């Protein structure tokens, strides 16, 4: 996979005249936007994990992109002015270090170049297409087996013409310096070296082919009709292309699997490939170390934590704690006042591990001093607990909690399936030894990565525990991936690769925005649930604001059945009531929803509830 | 999702004259192939599992095509001379139940069309193009929601233009009634009636909303002229329209996960869904009852087994069986003959359960004598074993042990994990109470999804066992899907979207035709394995023909490293050897791999080898 792209983007663009004498042409807008952010977002779109943006003129509109995507990175040509493009990829290329994507700042182009780039076998290859007609063409000669052999602007300059060159060219760190090998050589009798003239030159050496996509639809702004072809005519066209690859949005109001981005879903597309290789090793790797960082606060050293992937689900990664952090010499004591917390007690006492339940309402909070008191018997070694109790949203103040039971000496066990991600959280100003989550809550991945994020040293006091399970023993699985950089048994590789993809997006939105994102949809929620009259089991102060439970209106002609259906005719999937005594449905709001989406299911809400005779 | 299409397929095509004197339309090639089995693998490949063809002309033609597609039935309107196109839509009608994609037989089209018509929102949707300067163009009006209110072959019979019909529409059942009633009314005046009449007139009362994708890449063929178009433009458009979509194919030569199909790659995209949803708890259902059949004879009665499905890796729904099957009142005996069969064992110590180990070389074959004699001892209750040790390649022979082992009144136990969907296997012969695979061995989809299939009377008899752990014990994860049409947790949503494509590939390939490929691929390198004079660690006649276990050569020249790198510049993936005291690499050759690769795969084998000095 590509990880890495360079957009070479310190041009003048004097031939657009008025339009650039302030601005890069990359910031042309086109449809809302800046052509050069759509070409951001598309690459990151396909994984792209780090854009090098090489900048030179007026380079404040990149260094102010920059703020909006943390992927990118701004490094400045100082010299733009006397040099051409060969001169920006050279101040850039002491920030790639693998194969990577090298495009132009003037382009529009159907996305489906930056996959077929990535998907195809040859590690050097230029993205070309048929004849544009749109001047300032750019004409590849090219060899019997379609590898580069002459270019030019003067298409009678050359044997023959295989294609035009689109500006996407896939690259490796090799080719790279061979580049700026050539280029630095010249630097006192080209100047003004184009990157084009140099990978001509490297292409003599290394082969570097061609792949002509006869109909690809793109367009390079350079002037007037440049940008006439575009708004008339490519842009809606690449619009149109890139919907068609666009899959069915069903607006989940159920707290996960939750809606998610097309891109999260793409993910899962990719070569097959081997998990014992290690460059899966890698990807494992580079998820155990980005996973733990979404639960702690950037003072935290991350060295303190570790985080142990398996392939099960959130039940499965709460198992693993209890089943694998609690020796039969000590005891457990598991706060129960939800179905999560009544979960984690059954699993223990499955186990026959020494336990006792603290039991608790599901929609009040619990009774602080009472638990102090237990923890205060100095009978318990281990506590179990949840953050966020799904089951009603009523949200446990483990902030105050763990500390708590970490002063009185104990350790914390710490189900977190639907907080991670969706709060900021710090494991460690928490008191939080082991916290369990997975890859299709408020990450919004697809399902199949339950995971455990552990305090390093406590994670090591279990080394010597006796093993009470053997898939889902905490300790092995991740003493066997630090010693082989392979994990235990065949983990769920396509779902992996959508996990990654889930954190890049995570990154890029932070767990901060995404926490705000999550309550304005719960703020509007809340506020047309009030105006209709409707009641919330739990006080708004104890809430998660990832899920709320509604009492169910009394009048017989409510069902949660005919909501549920009609609100699904609307694309919105709503959740029932999880408690046997009092009768409630629940709306969550997580994933990729987007406040006006919750607003659009209000008014649904209220022409249902209205229908029926309330509010 | 959409599960069921239709292909209208019984008219003359007159128009073409003397390529339709003996043959309908459809059955023109390009590219070598039918346009119309080219429509059918597109189908298929977009998760359709049933498709139902209207012959009539020729239909001889559809019926042996259908004898290579398994989900197609052909239904003849023996009328098809004096109707049209919505007589034989009548025909088709009850064998659809569902929403549906309709289709006409003489289209080439992009793929992307079925794919934007199942993810679009709208339930009634016909696919239009922008103009294609073809001839016999069927233009649309529509209103200003984009719904159809007219259509015509003459322009000027419309108030506007709003694109061309392309022959692709997706319809519910309800909008297919309608249709079906008011061709039916008007059998006596308008027995020719053209299928795009009837959905008119049904777009008066029901809104049919049009799809126009300006740029789309298709063509009818109905004379000469199209196919000219089809030929020199259309068809290499689509080409390359498609292989833009196309995965980088690495050929894995280890045993799962493995190359896989495309198909089964994108059939992970779909719209995301509540797993406690009835329609995905009627998937799972759905994928329960297929999964079973492949480990059972036509002739044995499916109801007498039942599948268990979980979110784990083939070593978790081993740890499911071990630990879920055999209670403290019996004494399980545990094969060990390969690093699978010792797994076993392990799991079942680590949970105290009572037993005793049989050990055996790993390749060399077990002793059915010394077995059966510790059966004969009736000290066990339980027979584990495995049925492909893909440790070495080593193949149990189950149809004698298994059978055995009931004779001595045991219940048994099976890892098939490298076994089921690669031969053909029946449970109730084979004598097997328990058998575990996954999604990624050699169903050939992706890994997630572990499984059980149990012989439903001894699966419910441990229901009175206490349960030794919560998330992979098999009597609770099967009673709650029996009582609630639920899965107990999260499953993996999107990876048994996969298994059910993969699931519909296995039908349509068949297991019995896949372990012919599998075996086909295992001798051509066998073949080269013998020329090259590199020996195997297990004898011919005891290997599974899934994976070969190849001893190292001896020469300092030679390293796992040095051949694996060079064979994965080539776009191959080998596996390293797996034994303590025997050096030995492996290469496997199970999913999508197909001997033309194998093949490949030996010509560069021998380069290396011989490069090290190996084979003369
Ligand atoms: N294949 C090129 C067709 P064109 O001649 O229009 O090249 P450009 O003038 O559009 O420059 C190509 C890219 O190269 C960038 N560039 C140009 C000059 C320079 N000194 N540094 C650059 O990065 C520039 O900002 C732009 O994104
Ligand atoms: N949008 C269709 C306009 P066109 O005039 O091409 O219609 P066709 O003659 O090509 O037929 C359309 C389809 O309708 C089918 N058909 C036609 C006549 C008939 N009696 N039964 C059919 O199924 C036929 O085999 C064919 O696949
Ligand atoms: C707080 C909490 N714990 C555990 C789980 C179990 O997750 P899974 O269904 O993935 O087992 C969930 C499910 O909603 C949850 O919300
Ligand atoms: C026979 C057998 N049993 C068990 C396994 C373990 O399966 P998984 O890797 O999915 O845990 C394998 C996988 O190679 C296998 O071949
Ligand atoms: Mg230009
Ligand atoms: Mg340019
Ligand atoms: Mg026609
Ligand atoms: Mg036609």
């Amino acid at each position: 996979m590509i990880k890495q792209a360079v957009i070479l983007a310190g041009g003048l663009g004097s031939r657009l005249k008025d339009k650039t004498k302030t601005m890069p042409k990359g910031f042309l807008e086109i449809g809302g936007t800046a052509i050069v952010e759509q070409s951001v977002q598309k690459l990151l779109a396909h994984g792209i994990e780090k854009i090098v943006i090489g900048t030179g003129h007026c380079n404040e509109y990149y260094d102010n992109l920059a703020k909006k995507y943390p992927a990118i990175i701004t490094v400045k040509n100082e010299n733009y002015a006397n040099t051409g493009s060969m001169g920006t990829l050279e101040v850039c290329a002491s920030f790639v270090n693998e194969s990577f994507l090298l495009l132009e700042s003037d382009l529009i182009y159907d996305s489906a170049g930056l996959f077929s780039l990535i998907n195809d076998e040859r590690k050097n290859l230029i993205l070309a297409s048929g004849a544009t007609k749109s001047g300032d063409e750019v004409y590849l000669e090219a060899d019997e087996k379609n590898c580069l052999t002459g270019l030019s602007k003067n298409r009678d300059a050359l044997k023959n013409i295989f294609g035009e060159l689109v500006g996407i060219t896939k690259l490796t760190k090799s080719t790279l310096d061979k580049m700026c090998a050539y280029a630095k050589i010249h630097h006192s009798d080209l100047p003004k070296m184009e990157y084009e003239h140099a990978l001509l030159e490297a292409a003599k050496t290394i082969p570097v082919a061609i792949k002509r996509i006869e109909y690809f639809v793109w367009r390079e702004i350079d002037n007037e009709d440049h940008l006439e072809m575009a708004v008339k005519n490519i842009y809606p066209h690449i619009v149109e292309n890139e919907k068609l690859r666009a899959v069915r949005r069903e607006v989940l109001l159920n707290p996960g699997p939750a809606t998610t981005t097309d891109s999260v879903k793409y993910a899962q597309v990719s070569a097959d490939i081997c998990p014992r290789e290690k460059a899966f090793g890698d990807l494992m790797q580079w998820l155990c170390d980005e996973l733990k960082l979404f639960a702690l606060a950037s003072e935290t050293n991350p060295d303190e934590y570790e985080t142990v992937m398996f392939g099960c689900s959130g039940t499965g990664a709460d198992e693993v704690m209890v089943s694998s952090c609690v020796p039969d010499t000590g005891r457990l004591l598991v706060i129960d006042n939800g179905s999560y917390g009544a979960r984690m007690a059954k699993i223990a006492d499955i186990y026959k591990i020494p336990m006792d339940i603290f039991k608790s309402s599901t929609y009040e909070p619990l009774d602080l001093q009472k638990l102090e008191a237990e923890f205060a018997t100095k009978k318990y070694t281990h506590l179990a607990c949840v953050y966020h109790e799904t089951t009603t949203g009523l949200l446990n103040p483990l902030h105050i909690i763990c500390p708590m039971a970490k002063k009185y000496g104990m350790v914390t066990i710490v189900d977190a399936v639907s907080a991670y991600c969706g709060m900021p959280m710090d494991l460690k100003s928490l008191g939080i030894d082991f916290m369990a989550s997975t890859s299709n809550k408020n990450i919004q991945g697809m399902a199949g990565v339950g995971f455990v994020i552990c305090n390093k040293a406590e994670l090591e006091k279990t080394k010597d525990y006796p093993m009470r399970n053997y898939y889902l023993n905490l300790y092995d699985q991740y003493a066997y991936f630090a010693k082989t950089h392979q994990t235990r048994f065949t983990p769920p590789v396509q779902t992996m690769y959508a996990l990654r993809q889930a954190v890049l997006e995570t990154k890029q939105e932070t767990v901060q925005k995404r926490y705000e994102r999550y309550t304005a949809c719960w703020n509007i929620l809340v506020a047309a649930i009030k105006k209709l009259g409707l009641k919330m089991l739990v006080k708004e102060e104890h809430q998660s604001h990832f899920i709320t439970a509604i009492l169910e209106p009394e009048t017989p002609k409510y069902s949660f059945e005919a909501l549920h259906d009609f609100a699904a005719e609307h694309s919105f999937t709503i959740y029932p009531g999880k408690l046997g005594n009092i009768d409630t449905f629940r709306i969550a709001n997580i994933g990729d929803i987007q406040p006006e989406e919750m607003r659009r299911f209000t008014v649904k809400l209220k022409e249902y509830m209205n229908g029926i005779g309330v509010g």
